[PDB]
């Protein structure tokens, strides 16, 4: 315990210069697949304790045992927050639970989803059965493909949510947290419609938050407002969210209008209408550069 | 010299098996062993200075904010007017720093077992330790679980409990007669503020903890959380409790706190601290 000099069989470490200086490691049990697609490094492993993982270019995308604080908090901090939700798109694909959860809303007529890696949909529909069912609903209608073009297919306004579970800014996500493509999210969204996307940790990336911030309230004449959750797996414990809406019916990202565990699948794990309002109440450090 | 990653600290325990989170060492700064437990002090790459007990991390400058300003402030914005407190476990004094910014306390006890804990503390992190030096402060070296059994019944407006984890010198301050001998030490309506682990972690310690704080105080007994990057899972947890007396509503802070500003705290991420995550709250609240 002197001088770390005895490395510990069995460890997966992340490491990455977007967390510089640290690292999440995760025990071993067995490696179920390890590839390399057309755009990526690609593991499935069994981890000791947190169940099944998926990483992609070395970063963890998820883990069983928490995956549910970020799937339901991605989900219902847009969909609670509107009226009778009926076609939402999904940008970036993984084990289908983000899907899973826009199935709870019984008003939901069509679920579009856009992922550009094949490999990570068939190896996680393979490796992550119990939740890969998500994709089996017949509302749910996947393309593999790029999502910033896939937009550009979109008739304009003819989306209530899109929700942007994306990869970090350093590999095929890189473009999704520019300009241009929260413009053409804006363009496919009804008036009033919501985004919510995948906006990193308030620990780390003060500087890159500032400028999604910064482009959001450019684009967004309706409500811009950043939350956050625990996640464990992700680098800090924490990922935040940005919640926009376009000019439009008034939207209270706040309170939510129809909170999913109020009323198939189990029970909501972590989500709840408390925890949703909780979710924009920020540390000083933060509230202060974000508002 | 066990590590994951070639020259790294990496924080196992059996208390959070299967994971780790790692830290680039800059230098060693202090290695010792205490009558009590081994004590490391390192300069980390990226988090600062980083204090280390039995190979658990107990601070870093980077986020301590995080946890000591919740420590303090969730007990002390929730009664009116605190005049007399007490601190259990020692550190960099930040903790002492908090309860400092309340112009109504009178009076702040603390008692560390453990000597070494201190002396590390003054010197490794002197920028902090100026908390020590508010004329308020009474430190006392010694054992606190001793110390409230020979606290002056109903003595004391807050309790805080600043602790190591249960494994080593800190293990008796989770237990009941713990617990109890705390509730004798509070006035009515005195509240009490314990380091209380990860509901990602230790459902089954906290649900027990929960389970005595409820036979033990009559007043309020709630479980707060915070985002604390460097403790295993990125959270920590709290027991807000209240004796019998005055009501005392922990979730909406009725002594608000206006030398630096808050970093972490203020009074709607006060509230927003005990809104749980639907797989405790159902634990909790049962």
């Amino acid at each position: 315990p002197a001088c770390f000099s005895t490395v510990i069989p069995g460890w997966f470490s992340e490491m990455s210069p977007m967390w510089p200086g640290e690292a999440h490691s995760l025990k071993v049990e067995k490696v179920l697949f390890q590839g390399k697609s057309d755009y990526q490094d690609v593991i499935v492993f069994q981890s000791a304790t947190y169940g099944k993982v998926l990483v992609l270019d070395g970063v963890i995308q998820l883990t069983e045992r928490d995956e549910c604080a970020y799937q339901e908090m991605i989900t219902h901090l847009p969909l609670c927050s509107i009226p009778n939700p009926k076609k939402v798109l999904v940008i970036g694909g993984g084990d289908g639970g983000v899907l899973r959860e826009v199935a709870r809303h019984a008003s939901i007529e069509q679920i579009d989803m856009c992922e550009i890696d094949k490999m990570v949909v068939d190896v996680s529909k393979q490796f992550f059965p119990d939740v890969a069912i998500g994709y089996e609903d017949p509302r749910v209608n996947l393309v593999i493909g790029d999502g910033v073009a896939f937009l550009k297919n979109a008739a304009e306004g003819s989306y209530d949510a899109v929700i942007v579970d994306s990869s970090d800014p350093i590999g095929p996500a890189k473009e999704l947290f520019e300009k241009p493509f929260f413009q053409s999210v804006a363009r496919a969204l009804r008036p009033g419609g919501v985004v919510c996307t995948q906006a990193e940790s308030l620990w780390l990336h003060m500087d890159i938050i500032e400028d999604i911030v910064s482009n959001c309230r450019e684009i967004f004449k309706g409500s811009v407002n950043y939350a956050w959750t625990s996640v464990p797996t992700y680098p800090s414990g924490v990922i935040g969210f940005m919640l926009c809406s376009t000019e439009g019916p008034d939207v209270d990202f706040k309170h939510p209008l129809n909170p999913i565990d109020e009323s198939s699948n189990g029970p909501l794990k972590f989500y709840n209408a408390e925890i949703h309002s909780a979710a924009f109440c920020l540390p000083s450090f933060a509230k202060k550069v974000i508002e």
